[PDB]
């Protein structure tokens, strides 16, 4: 569920922060990485460890 990222990651700022829809996974560490679009944040769109 991608909704709880918006309820937990309040320090990102902007106007509306949301994951692009699909969570990212790796081939080395198994770490979850969220593809985050931060509307209102100057250059904050990117991938975040989650």
């Amino acid at each position: 569920d991608n909704s709880t990222f918006k309820a937990s990651a309040t320090g990102l700022g902007g106007t509306d922060q949301k994951i692009d829809g699909d969570l990212k996974f790796d081939d080395t560490t198994g770490k979850y990485y969220a593809k985050v679009t931060v509307t209102g944040g100057t250059g904050k769109d990117g991938y975040y460890e989650v």
